[PDB]
């Protein structure tokens, strides 16, 4: 069905994939001078797929991306209904459904004042400055930049990791639709789930909706001390491989907890220790699907992360519906010593979460509300799964299996990451950035 890889913001297909990311969040002021301003913004910066996968030689210093929020596209006039359900209110009046403790929201998020989001990926912060100032001077006061989040990738051997140190990114749906290498391992889906209007989009979309992708942006403050305080406090006394010390318990601990050693080696494939080799292998490091475990948890528990957000097989088989795109980016400093040696978080640090999918409602939200937040799933389990340990909200937070050898044995974790805001964006082709917005 071979997609238009020009017309298509590069960040919902490839990933930005840049060491530094800026979120430079804003409110239109004046909709006319805005458009106008637009129509020359666009062309000029806004990248997409073709430029991502083209060779380094004729990429920009830094990758730039827009999405809209509803009240956006409301000052904006556009008024269209883009036919998914959660967009038009937004996602803080969508917050207590995802199970999210309001009282830790902070401004401009604890309302839908922001109406749209500029994505800047560049390899240095100086070029972050230098396109945020290109964008605030392309618009000047026709819009008000109301707060930005800015990112980056941790140091050294940790690049790639998020802040509890595991290496995040790993699994990503594969769609049809453009010359791609597929991992084994990998889902492979119909454009359609991620790209609203292509094919597999059950939506009702209006036709400059095309290309387009709804972006769930979470903004998580994680406790890391609290984190390792925990898995020390509970480190797995042993298993099929042996007696575990504490390191090693809490490490398996926290291994359990997500599904992946804190390489990347899936448990359901590296099950008794680390696999450092398989992690860093991309052909290798994703090629399993439960299915060795699916009525027991001695592989992997039921209700660990990787496999409340994706349950591969534990539903069947291959379904299309539920995947969705990540470009997700950590923030904030390492780790100090008074901190962990205190197990007390003393510095914010976190992760600018980014989801892509044509449904909010069966991607993101999905993983979040039905899974992850779903003592019950997965369904029909000798063992009852529990609330997923890493971001699932629904309370007791009680997950259980975590212990491969007494599985019956439950744990109530205490929550590490922390919802700061968020909102629900959507980002059209870049053809509908001048032909319809800027129209
Ligand atoms: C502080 C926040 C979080 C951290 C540390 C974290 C992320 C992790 C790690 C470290 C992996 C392993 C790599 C892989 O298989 O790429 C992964 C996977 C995944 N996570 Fe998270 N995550 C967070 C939040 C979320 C939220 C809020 C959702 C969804 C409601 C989610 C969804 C997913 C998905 C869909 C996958 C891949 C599953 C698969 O295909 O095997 N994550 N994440």
């Amino acid at each position: 069905t071979i997609l238009p890889l020009n017309n298509i913001q590069g960040d919902i297909l490839v990933g930005m994939k840049k060491q530094k990311e800026r979120f430079v969040f804003f409110q239109v002021n004046d909709a006319t001078s805005f458009k106008t301003a637009l129509k020359t913004y666009v062309p000029e910066r806004i990248t997409s797929a073709a430029i991502l996968i083209s060779d380094p030689s004729q990429q920009p210093l830094a990758f730039v991306n827009l999405g809209f929020s509803n009240t956006g596209l409301q000052a904006l006039g556009i008024t269209d209904d883009l036919g998914d359900a959660q967009f038009p209110d937004g996602q803080f009046a969508d917050a207590a459904n995802l199970g999210d403790d309001l009282s830790q929201w902070v401004a401009p998020f604890t309302g839908t004042t922001i109406h749209g989001v500029f994505l800047i990926g560049s390899d240095q912060d100086d070029f972050l400055d230098q396109f945020t100032d290109d964008i605030s001077s392309t618009f000047g006061s026709s819009i008000t930049q109301v707060q930005a989040l800015s990112g980056s990738a941790r140091p050294g051997d940790q690049a790639g990791h998020e802040h509890f140190g595991f290496l995040d990114g790993i699994s990503q749906p594969s769609v049809t639709g453009w010359e791609t290498t597929v991992f084994p391992g990998q889902a492979v889906v119909p454009p359609g789930i991620i790209l609203t209007g292509r094919d597999g989009d059950t939506g009702t979309r209006p036709s400059w909706a095309l290309d387009g992708s709804f972006m769930a942006f979470r903004h998580f403050q994680q406790k890391v001390p609290e984190f390792n305080a925990y898995t020390l406090a509970n480190a797995i006394p042993a298993n099929s491989a042996g007696n575990l010390t504490q390191q090693e318990g809490a490490e398996f601990l926290g291994a359990r907890m997500f599904g992946r050693w804190k390489s990347g080696a899936p448990i359901d494939l590296a099950p008794t220790a680390d696999d450092p080799a398989l992690g860093a292998d991309p052909q290798r490091n994703n090629n399993f699907d439960y299915s060795d475990t699916l009525t027991d948890e001695t592989r992997c528990p039921f209700g660990a992360h990787v496999r409340k957000t994706n349950p591969r097989q534990d539903l069947g088989g291959p379904v299309d519906t539920f995947h969705a795109m990540r470009s997700s980016i950590p923030y904030g400093p390492e780790t100090s010593d008074a901190e962990l040696a205190s197990g007390v978080t003393a510095q914010d640090r976190g992760l600018l979460f980014v989801e892509y999918q044509s449904i909010i409602g069966n991607g993101f939200r999905f993983q979040q509300i039905n899974w992850a937040n779903n003592a019950n799933f997965p369904f029909s389990k000798p063992i009852t799964p529990g609330i997923e340990p890493i971001i699932g909200q629904t309370t007791p937070r009680t997950v259980g299996g975590l212990d491969p050898l007494n599985q019956n044995e439950t744990f109530t974790v205490p929550l590490f990451v922390i919802p700061k805001g968020g909102e629900y964006f959507f980002l059209p082709s870049i053809s509908a950035l001048t032909a319809t917005i800027a129209a």
